[PDB]
């Protein structure tokens, strides 16, 4: 009954049938994206209309289409032909990945390059990577993937240990032509294997780890209704899933006495870019937009009980569409559970004699995705005290290269002859704010140091200052860790009992933003990543910080074009976009499989409640 | 048998007997500090000598003494009379705290101030606070405490809800004289109570939280031998306890194959300062040195199973001395346990078909202390992958004042008429480094941005740079979050298999440092807090960043005087001192009892191992 319910297999089958009957899903067509559309602002008329957005690719070279379908009414609402040289190419299809290796295996230039290196083509795996936009005029309007080669000595070998440096190819995956093969010179293929399940590498496994048993004898404290509606310790929300963004949180609200108070209307990771910092022409084009180009939701893992998620786990199994419009279930793709989180509050008072301790807990909503060599975990946390936190977990196998004789300023050495180029992993969180409703504003808060003098005779005073961001043109902000800079999202029309506007404070990790030269292709295509915080006025069609069609888009789409509208954001329906990321100089300890590293952000209440919201927590 | 074993009750009784027979512990004497001394550098001759350092106060006004005793030989090694006007006063005695309220209760000025406010003196609690050094010439060489007043309406009332603003007194606790009573004007005493166990404030307690059961059916994976020696998942260390510093970690080492490899010789929180930023003369002197002035170890809590520490807990019960030299056990004062810590490493490989997941865990060593209104948790974490992390947890009741009519730039409003002055909580971690032995060096690592141009034609390259700190005069460093600044501690004489020096990288949280004017008293006394990182050459007597005698010391002691020696630290026996802290602008949600907030730091291996050190972890 809820408009925010997950897409059903039956809905996806109906979409397929509607598209086919409209003549839009012939044998040459492929679905590159399918997702449910959120309700438009002000759907309080109960007139639900379940609408889906579809990107349709054509493998014969005809123009792709963007289509909107109403499952409710069984009709095609609109269908638009796309000029991809102008607005960007569609996301990469899973079936295009295998095309690259197969096409190169019969190309005379590729075979000559492998022959010079004494490599058997049957052992050469090709990583098919997105192309970006660079100097090659012949690529405009064509679907291009670039391929880098790795040797697999046997079927269970980790090919990442054996990069074939000095060699790259470009492939037109629609016309099935190899456009360029570039060979800059022969590097030795690193010979040491990286097989982290090989007993010769692991040694005897430890026998010292005794079991930790986490159980909930009476079941979990949260309830799931309507398939995806969560209620837990005064929190209320809906867990959505989209093939591009992955897990999306809707309608985050907190039950404060008799009132259900909204906090965030929609929360998601709306883009994530992995730019590489190696200037070698073999890799200097290398930038993954995992969300926008590959779609992280479609590569979600099935999570195993006891290994991936430990404790009393409740799973969601979202349904997506395959390239032909058939429903596909991602079994156990989302884990949900609560976790003990240490001490919540504690005080032993000498004067009253009262000793007081309470324990904290958090609700966890997570999924894991695998894109080639990398694996990313996305974790959303809700805490008893009103804190909301996001954490990304990065693991998997680092992307490798040869390590040059004589060293490198842009590549780490991991093993003899084996290098790992420097790179970043940068995320964009899109937070459609709704602090006590939709009239919100953002203030930038800095610590203020004060000079010793009159009114501050002992030189101990310090203060803070808040600056309201009033228009989009002034709402592109940078971090300043030294001044303790944070941002407060408040509702100027909703006051706490002290007559102050209710608010939430965003705490960033203050990690470096995009390092590339501002004149680079990646700086133009990932402009969101060059600043820590953006605020825009809500609009239905402003969904992603990089635009709708990221693959091979020439740049400027998304946030820089949105904020040019210079709209009023002072007490309006606003969206906060926060950039955060990891800068990775690989270490020896990251090889041959990398231990998890993390980055994230959190939001804490700031005068949202009239007092601590956890006074009614019982004494365990 | 280990020289690093905890002090025994029998050792403390022997110290008392040695002091008494030497004529050093008559009825007028009080022990203000007693602690075991660490072995001097190069104790590999097995010639153990258990020595204790003692500070002896005299309640009759005679000069205090610093005494060193050998329990092994039953002798007084040295006894020195202290000139406290020169070198500082001894730490505050617990018995001096009650003296303040009792003395004020019979002072005519204090009684007149309370009478004007219609307060019954029997209901007025006085917080006895350290004095610092300001403009009052009569305080030089005297033991002074300053008192701030709070109303307790009934014996179980939280007095913190009822500050009596506009009033402060200074007390000489040796001569038992009230030196000054300052009354700047009558403020209304805030009337709302802050009793967080009162059903009228909490409402009905939640019935929604279902139990989380954490158990270890086969016991924990760590072993404890010799009372305080820990072995856990290749880690080895000794857990010490000192009445000033609290938990101290000794001899942190990692078993890498056949080699026990040292990492940190001694790790502790060597000072912690809480400076207040309210320029009112009632509070502008207010600065707590919890470690140096009060001694955080002697106020350690007894931790309750299931409430404070959850899971399979192993306790240590350290022994300290009371003011008369009798041993006192802090029952269950240290909790030790292991915790599941999520995913350690994960990869699903398309080419090899291998799916791999391993789980992480951490060892936790913690204690909790209560100083007046504040409660602090100190947590040390060891992770499977070689990471060492410290985390401080701040909770308790915020220090309060009146909230002025017309507002304040330096005080938050928490309730009608009730304010909470701005302040910081700043810690100093002393890390006596021993990366693969004692020849260590520190490098500062910054990210380096590169310009688009020749050799970087696509403008994607970025790099990093490392600067060796060679002398103490250049080893006072500031954070720079924007350039991703970290510090690497390496051993230039110990190489990994790639012929690179082994190292560990310190990751700071990059929070603001001391905000006070650099010309203030607190900036001179807490100079360590004005910079993020200090490196010194190890010396036996350079123990604390603030010097040995912090109470009422005029300033400059500790780190600024140490580094003036400008000693060589390039491949030497070195000590890293890291400043980190929280800047607290109190929020409504912090009242009437504050949910935990955290700050800390971590160290991760950086080419210390030859590959990932967790390949031999089993598959659960
Ligand atoms: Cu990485
Ligand atoms: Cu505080
Ligand atoms: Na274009
Ligand atoms: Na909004
Ligand atoms: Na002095
Ligand atoms: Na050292």
């Amino acid at each position: 009954a809820s408009p925010f319910r997950l897409a059903s297999a039956g809905e996806i089958s109906e979409v397929q049938g509607i598209l086919r009957t409209a003549g839009l899903l012939g044998p040459e067509k492929r679905i590159a994206y399918l997702g449910v559309l959120d309700p438009a602002r002000g759907a309080g008329s109960e007139a639900e209309d379940r609408r889906f957005r579809v990107f349709i690719h054509d493998v014969s070279g005809a123009r792709p289409q963007e289509v909107t379908v109403s499952v409710t009414n069984g009709t095609v609402i609109s269908a638009v032909e796309l000029d991809t040289a102008a607005t960007g190419e569609l996301p990469v299809l899973e079936e295009e990945f295998e095309v690259v290796e197969q096409l190169l295996a019969t190309d005379e230039r590729w075979l000559k390059a492998l022959a010079a290196r004494n490599l058997d083509v049957s052992k050469v795996r090709v990583a098919p990577l997105s192309a970006g936009v660079f100097e090659y005029a012949e690529e405009r309007g064509r679907r291009i993937l670039r391929g880098l080669a790795f040797v697999q000595d046997f079927p269970e070998d980790s090919a990442w240990a054996h990069p074939v440096d000095g060699l790259v190819a470009y492939v037109d995956v629609v016309s099935k032509e190899v456009t360029r093969v570039i060979d800059t010179g022969v590097f030795p293929v690193p010979a040491e294997h990286g097989n982290y399940t090989d007993p010769e590498l692991t040694g005897p496994l430890r026998t010292t780890q005794k079991p930790i048993s986490i159980t909930q004898p009476e079941g979990p404290s949260f309830t799931v209704t309507g398939g995806n509606h969560i209620e837990w310790e005064k929190w209320s929300l809906d867990v959505g899933f989209d093939v591009r963004e992955g897990v999306v949180l809707h309608n985050i609200a907190f039950r404060d006495g008799d009132r259900l108070r909204p906090i965030i209307n929609r929360a998601s990771i709306a883009e994530m870019v992995v730019p590489y910092g190696d200037p070698s022409p073999i890799r200097s084009w290398q930038n993954y937009f995992d969300t926008g180009e590959y779609l992280v939701g479609q590569y979600a893992n099935s999570l195993e009980l006891g290994c991936d998620c430990l404790g009393d786990i409740t799973y969601l199994s979202p349904v997506i569409s395959d390239a032909f419009g058939n429903p596909r279930e991602i079994r156990n793709g989302i884990c949900m559970h609560e976790e003990d989180w240490g001490i919540l509050a504690k005080h032993s008072d000498l004067w009253s004699g009262i000793n007081y301790t309470r324990r904290n807990r958090r609700m966890v909503i997570s999924f894991f995705t695998t894109i080639g060599n990398y694996d990313y975990g996305f974790y959303w946390y809700l805490y008893l005290d009103g804190t909301i936190e996001f954490e990304a977990k990065a693991t998997g196998v680092v992307f490798t290269s040869a390590f040059p004789e004589g060293g490198s300023d842009n590549i780490s050495q991991l093993a003899p002859g084996l290098g790992a180029p420097f790179h970043q992993h940068i995320f964009s969180a899109r937070l459609d704010m709704a602090i006590d409703g939709f009239t919100n504003r953002v203030e930038e808060e800095d610590v203020v140091r004060q000079t010793m003098g009159p009114g501050n005779e002992r030189g101990n005073a310090f203060s803070r200052k808040r600056t309201v961001l009033t228009r989009e043109s002034e709402a592109v902000r940078e971090a300043d860790a030294r001044t303790g800079r944070t941002w407060i999202i408040s509702n100027p029309e909703s006051k706490n009992r002290l007559n102050e506007p209710v608010g939430y404070k965003l705490h960033a990790h203050n990690q470096p933003t995009l390092l590339a030269d501002p004149g680079s292709s990646i700086a133009r295509r990932a402009a969101f990543a060059t600043k820590d915080l953006w605020v825009t006025r809500y609009a239905d069609d402003e969904r992603y910080p990089t635009g709708d069609f990221v693959n091979q888009h020439s740049g400027g789409a998304g946030l820089p074009s949105y904020i040019a509208q210079d709209r009023d954001i002072d007490g309006q329906d606003i969206v906060v976009w926060h950039t955060f990321g990891l800068t990775h100089f690989p270490r020896v300890e990251d090889w041959p499989i990398m231990p998890v590293d993390t980055v994230g952000f959190k939001l804490r209440p700031e005068g949202f409640f009239d007092r601590s919201p956890v006074l009614d927590v019982p004494a365990n």
